[PDB]
Order: C-alpha cells, then structure tokens, then sequence
C-alpha cells in the first residue's frame, strides 16, 4: 500500500508499473499512463 509512488504517475506501458514494491496499483487512467495508487484503497 505504502509504495514508493503513491499518487504518482506510471504507465502500464512502463517495465515495473508498481510492480516489484511493497503492494502497489498502476492505475491506468488518462490515455497511455496511469498512477501508482493504493490497491482498493
């Protein structure tokens, strides 16, 4: 949940998309990226 990018801009497009973290979501809004939220939260 606490993970490094938290409101932070990612893509889906990218390598790790919140990936290998401490629990964390690429959420792919916008058109071709996303954010690093907090998963269900």
């Amino acid at each position: 949940a606490s993970c490094p990018n938290v409101g932070a801009v990612c893509s889906p497009f990218e390598t790790k998309p919140c990936g290998n973290v401490k629990d964390c979501r690429c959420l792919p809004w916008g058109l071709f990226f996303g954010t690093c939220i907090n998963p269900t939260g």
